[PDB]
């Protein structure tokens, strides 16, 4: 046979900090440095389907905070595509996992998700995620 309701899932994870506003935001962070977050992400969960994740995508973001006193903020973060990820509700042999994007999201990259309908400007903790639907419809297996 072939499953034909998996999903392709955006994902994001992000560290949102303030430095000294004589500073840059790539004194802190590096490419180099992100995508060794990337390979933290667990490769295993039990909703993951065939053919991993895409090649990830490190960004660093800079903007003088108004708030602050004389602070910038900083927003590093490293984006990839899981490719198939199930849907609803998986029994893996043992136990019941939900396959949601919030609570798939939050067991591979390990932070807590926000809906992108909430900005980075309104996201007060330090370390979260994202996590959206970028496919939907797709073979869980790699043929
Ligand atoms: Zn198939
Ligand atoms: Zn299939
Ligand atoms: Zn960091
Ligand atoms: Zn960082």
């Amino acid at each position: 046979g072939h499953m034909l309701d998996c999903k392709a899932v955006a994902l994001k994870w992000v560290h949102q900090f303030r430095i000294p506003g004589g500073d840059n935001c790539n004194f802190y962070c590096s490419y180099d440095s992100l995508y060794q977050q990337f390979n933290l992400w667990k490769k295993n969960d039990a909703c993951q389907g065939a053919d991993g994740f895409s090649t990830a995508i490190p960004k660093i973001q800079e903007a003088p905070c108004s708030d602050c006193p004389g602070s910038k903020t900083c927003i590093c973060s490293v984006q990839a595509t899981a490719w198939r990820v199930r849907n609803g509700k998986w029994f893996d042999g043992q136990q019941w996992f939900d396959c949601d994007v919030k609570p798939y999201t939050e067991r591979v990259l390990g932070r807590r998700w926000y809906d992108e309908s909430e900005a980075d400007k309104d996201i007060y903790v330090g370390y979260y995620s994202r996590g959206f639907i970028s496919n939907d419809n797709v073979h869980c297996g790699s043929q």
